[PDB]
């Protein structure tokens, strides 16, 4: 997180949680060939004693990126499908206030 250059990878990271209990690159990328095309994705996943689910997907495109966590809350059938915003997941993350505000 030194010096941001070339294309800002931040404003072109997503993270998705709510997938299958198999989201498997080929489970993960199918939903998103239908919605929204993600040139590189990391599958999180956690000890065989642990669980998790989690997957991070980058758009090509970084305007792209942002009117998909800009829609509406989307949510898929079945397995219960969540977008989640890397500058919303950091802020839910650490919890940590700054600015005053309604609170």
């Amino acid at each position: 997180g030194r010096w941001i250059l070339k294309n800002d990878v931040k404003n072109r990271s997503v993270y998705i949680k709510g997938f299958p209990t198999d989201a498997t690159l080929d489970d993960i990328k199918e939903w998103l060939e239908d919605k929204g095309q993600v040139l590189n994705i990391q599958m999180r996943r956690t000890l065989h004693k642990a669980f998790k689910g989690s997957i991070f997907v980058v758009f090509d495109s970084i305007e792209s990126a942002k009117k998909f966590v800009e829609t509406p809350g989307q949510k898929y059938k079945e397995t219960d499908l969540l977008i989640l915003f890397k500058d919303d997941y950091f802020a839910k993350k650490n919890e940590e206030r700054k600015q005053n505000k309604v609170e």
